[PDB]
């Protein structure tokens, strides 16, 4: 099954419901079920890549597309004071789902350090 | 307007450079928030991610690929966190797009 069987692969194939913000042939943006800010969504590739550390050189356009879609969705959601984009890698990064994903958080002041 | 990151790209002030190519520069953060904390920045002056153009897509992805390669070279085998801040709520400190890469300790949740 295209996208794999992580929760995110299931969401891509409409097998598990999600609150979808934007969808194209390359990616999907949807709200996080455990939000850490008043607005907290995810942008994921439809292609399954387990983690950023194994992304290939030719994935550059796709990874950049996640950011472009993320910033467009943030504007569409009225995050006019800004937002934070996060990619978690591995154990120290706090990655819990091994399908690459970009978090976008806003609607409150984000603090430093970022975790 | 120019920023301190422009000065770093132009080699006018020092930074501990990790990697450079024709289109980006990676260097250690002067105010590190983890045992390893570096930045990957485009040489093109994009002020913030909110104004990035569609044609910049692959350049933005290039920052992430460079970041992950630098992280491996710096020994971050247990993982790391990549961050882009936008605007005041995002805590963006310099108005030149930059990818933070942090590791060498457990990163926590929420991410700020
Ligand atoms: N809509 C929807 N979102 C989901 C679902 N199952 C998971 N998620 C979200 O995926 C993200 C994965 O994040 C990471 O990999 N690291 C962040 C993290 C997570 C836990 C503890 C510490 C850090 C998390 O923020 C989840 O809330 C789902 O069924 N539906
Ligand atoms: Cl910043």
């Amino acid at each position: 099954r295209p996208g794999g069987d992580t929760i995110f692969g299931k969401i891509i194939r409409k097998e598990i419901p999600a609150k979808i913000i934007f969808e194209d042939d390359r990616c999907l943006a949807f709200h996080d079920i455990s939000p850490q800010a008043p607005t907290h969504f995810l942008v994921i590739p439809k292609k399954h890549i387990s983690q950023i550390s194994v992304a290939e050189d030719d994935d550059e356009s796709l990874l950049g597309h996640l950011m472009i879609v993320g910033k467009k969705c943030a504007a569409d959601l009225g995050l006019n004071k800004g937002y934070r984009m996060v990619v978690n890698e591995g154990s120290d990064g706090g990655q819990s789902v091994y399908h690459v994903h970009l978090h976008v958080l806003g609607g409150r002041q984000m603090h430093w350090p970022p975790g």
